[PDB]
Formats: C-alpha cells, sequence, structure tokens
C-alpha cells in the first residue's frame, strides 16, 4: 500500500526500456532534419528521455500520467509510420507489449494503494 513507489518502479522500468535495442529509435525526440514532415503528422511528439526527464523533475502526480506519455510515443509511431511493415514502427510493437507487461503491476499496485489510504 506504498503510495510513492510506482516511481522507483517507473525509473527501473525505463532503464529496462533504454538497455532494450528496440526503444532505440524513441530514446530522443525524432530529429526534423531527418523527417522533416513529422510535425504535420504529428501534434505532440514525445520520447523517452522526455518521459524520463518529467519523471525526475518530480512533474508526474502519478503513473497514469506517465502511462499516458510512454503510449503517446507509440500512438505517435503508429501514426508516422507509411507501413505497418516498417523497421521502427515493428519496433514500437515490441516495445509497446514489454511496456505494457510491465506496467500493469505498477498500475494496479498504485490504484490499490490509493483505495486502501482513501478506505
Ligand atoms: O515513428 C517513426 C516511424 C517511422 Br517508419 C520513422 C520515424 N519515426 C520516428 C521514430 O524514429
Amino acid at each position: 500500500y506504498d503510495i510513492q513507489a510506482w516511481k522507483k518502479q517507473c525509473e527501473e522500468l525505463l532503464n529496462l526500456i533504454f538497455q532494450c535495442e528496440d526503444s532505440e529509435p524513441f530514446r530522443q525526440p525524432v530529429d526534423l532534419l531527418e523527417y522533416p514532415d513529422y510535425r504535420d503528422i504529428i501534434d505532440t511528439p514525445m520520447d523517452f528521455a522526455t518521459v524520463r526527464e518529467t519523471l525526475e523533475a518530480g512533474n508526474y502526480e502519478s503513473p497514469m500520467e506517465l502511462c499516458k506519455d510512454v503510449r503517446l510515443i507509440f500512438s505517435n509511431s503508429k501514426a508516422y509510420t507509411p507501413s505497418k511493415r516498417s523497421r521502427i514502427y515493428s519496433m514500437s510493437l515490441r516495445l509497446s507489449a514489454f511496456f505494457e507487461e510491465h506496467i500493469s503491476s505498477v498500475l494496479s499496485d498504485y490504484k490499490s494503494a490509493l483505495r486502501f489510504h482513501k478506505r
């Protein structure tokens, strides 16, 4: 029932994601010189360094907010891909599966702890 435990759990999950070769295209903001039309397609860029920095700054109140930003990394990849068979999009799907597998208990434990706090 630790209401704060999600933060270190998210830090550790972000460390695992950074060790994953599949996270390479998503570790830093998409380079607009490499993809000049990116902002014509994507309204809200997101990447894992921005997620880690937001967390470290104390700018996430809950793991649900962090999860919304990580899911935005994957929806941006899906929206920008010219093909469902592209290399970067394919990496995003594996990384998303790994992220969802690991974030589930973090969310469950946090929501359970908050329900206990307000019991
Ligand atoms: O998300 C995508 C998908 C393709 Br295909 C190319 C670039 N980006 C940005 C991350 O590299």
